[PDB]
């Protein structure tokens, strides 16, 4: 099945962070993982209020 071999090998984990995220079909795990970080993470790095 070159075909999905194909679609899957593209259409992949795609994000360009800064509130702009693409989960590809198989998110399931993934996403979880991504969907959970990003956004929040996103959020905790931006802020961890103290220098160094």
């Amino acid at each position: 099945k070159v075909n999905m071999d194909l679609r899957a090998n593209l259409k992949q984990v795609k994000k360009e962070d800064t509130e702009k995220e693409k989960d590809l079909r198989d998110v399931g795990d993934w996403r979880k993982n991504i969907e959970e970080k990003s956004g929040m993470e996103g959020r905790k790095k931006m802020f961890e209020a103290g220098e160094s």
